[PDB]
């Protein structure tokens, strides 16, 4: 039944992360075939267990099969590229801590004492997490790298970022989206406030260790917020963005690079629950980024759409 | 996209498993409509948080809407019963155990050394795990039960069972097929072979505390096995019918009832990967049950379709 098909589609999930983890994912680039008893020799895996997981990912339209030999369908082969935005997602979704907060979510919703079900799960708030596992963080911070890879070209277009000369990128984590930035906008003071256990390097990129909770550095003409607010309740985001009207200027710009509830957005409901289950987080309607703006001491001076889903606001002090 | 909806398509399970285990699903009977900030008072959830989930139950076709007012779909009224087949499904699929065991998927391939995702991941065989959870056993076996209650008529006029005198259920579990059986086929010796930490008690059924590794109780003219052979490697199910072979008469008959991939088997694939990553099972054709009886020293005697999935293959001593 659909309801049936619903409640097992989980482990279409797990077939794709096995083919990833497995490390098979990259023998087939370009769509080619490859003969799955080679695979399973080379892996020390048995054949016909291996080949019963590509009969699954074949039946789920991941792998196409020709004369004994399988390649990724059309649709797929992404898969292929460790780089790829897909594989980057197969390679941190699945990681124990958000695997096991999912399981937790019934539970956070009956309990209502302010914990998401990632820190009921784990027994730690999900940044904290991050900031005790390297290897787990640099599968997310890639993962969010590749999203400003996707979205530069896109945001170049409904904002000049040329018109500022000092920028800093609150919460930017590896700092992609100014290193990306750097490439078209030369000459300027670029820099990244984020938790790091160690200080990365890029360029002349000035990476500051801080806490967008406690204090925001001062000076900059320009403050950028992207994929940060939908992580916080209410009163978290309001701090965040009071911190940042507390340190700017008079004439200094914050930009909102966020997804927002818009008429047509399948891709919202999905973030939604993610922001619910990871951080008690949310995405929100321009109404609702109205009230974080007033209460922080901003208003809104324009707001345009980046593509389907996300979306730029362009705050101001009030 | 097509990719990315697959990796994610998980949380649509989550969702499900979610709407069962806080106690909403069982207040929307008869496809009545239900205010959302009502059911959010009624169990002490956030409105805001209830909504959005709603939001997400409703975009995956669970629930329709009309306003702030949200009903089941016609294809998901079976979550408002907590017996139904789907209902047993979402309170049985998502414990930690078997959750946790999708992880261990690709390492139980690699590793190759006998031992179950299931096993890697929980530190203990499938059937072990039960054994010390007691709450989720009940929760298993009440799944098992449910299986019995959909195939007993189906069963019926596809095989004569009034012909036996003696019958036992190896692997019966709460013995719901003999108990199913007993409604319509009475004055007979009906006995169920389990692992039971306390006995279940019906009728005049004999609930034998045993193990079909170590021996199977002589004197029964039909031993059925049924959803038992899918559960186990090859080495394992061989076992398990010389153990029949040993205690069973020239006149007696093993049944095995199972899923079995013949043509029109729809959902083995789905199956056959659950199997594997609990307790290294595989689903089989005819060829490979006739492997697995000769080894035994078994005949196939005659094979029928129950359903699409399911068929009985008679055995008798070679
Ligand atoms: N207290 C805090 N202070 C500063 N940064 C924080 C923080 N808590 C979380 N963050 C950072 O907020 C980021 C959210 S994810 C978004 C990353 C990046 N802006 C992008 O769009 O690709 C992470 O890098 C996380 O480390
Ligand atoms: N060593 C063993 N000896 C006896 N029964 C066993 C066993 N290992 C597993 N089982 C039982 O095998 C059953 C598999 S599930 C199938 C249950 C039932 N025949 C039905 O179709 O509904 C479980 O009841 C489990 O407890
Ligand atoms: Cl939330
Ligand atoms: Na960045």
């Amino acid at each position: 039944s659909m309801l049936a098909e619903l409640i097992t589609s989980y482990r279409k999930s797990i077939a794709i992360y096995t083919f990833v983890d497995t490390g098979l994912s990259v023998h087939f680039k370009n769509g080619t075939y490859m003969d799955i008893n080679e695979l399973a020799s080379q892996y020390g895996i048995d054949y016909s267990r291996l080949n019963r997981l590509c009969d699954f990912l074949i039946e789920i339209g991941v792998l196409v099969s020709s004369n004994d030999r399988v390649a990724l369908s059309e649709e797929c082969r992404v898969l292929a590229d460790p780089e790829s935005m897909e594989s980057l997602i197969a390679k941190w979704e699945f990681n124990s801590g958000l695997w096991n907060a999912w399981l937790m979510y019934p539970k956070s919703l009956l309990e209502n004492n302010g914990k998401s079900a990632f820190e009921i799960a784990n027994g730690k708030p999900f940044f904290e997490y991050l900031d005790s596992n390297k290897l787990l963080k640099s599968k997310f911070d890639s993962l969010m790298s590749k999203d400003s890879d996707k979205m530069i070209e896109k945001l170049f277009n409904v904002y000049d970022f040329n018109q500022h000369d000092k920028i800093l990128d609150v919460g930017g984590g590896e700092g992609n989206l100014l290193i990306r930035m750097s490439e078209k906008v030369k000459e300027k003071h670029y820099a990244v406030l984020d938790r790091y256990n160690e200080l990365p390097d890029y360029g002349n990129i000035n990476f500051i260790d801080g806490d967008f909770f406690k204090s925001i550095p001062s000076g900059y003409d320009l403050y950028i917020l992207k994929n940060v607010i939908h992580d916080w309740p209410d009163n978290d985001a309001i701090l965040i963005l009071e911190n940042c009207r507390k340190a700017m200027g008079n004439n200094a710009t914050i930009l909102l690079i966020t997804l927002m509830k818009k008429p047509q957005s399948n891709i919202i409901k999905y973030f939604d629950i993610l922001m619910d289950v990871s951080s008690l987080g949310k995405e929100r309607d321009l109404t609702e980024f109205e009230y974080l703006a007033n209460q922080a001491g901003l208003v809104i001076q324009d707001v345009k759409d980046i593509d389907e889903s996300y979306s730029i606001i362009q705050l101001g002090v009030k």
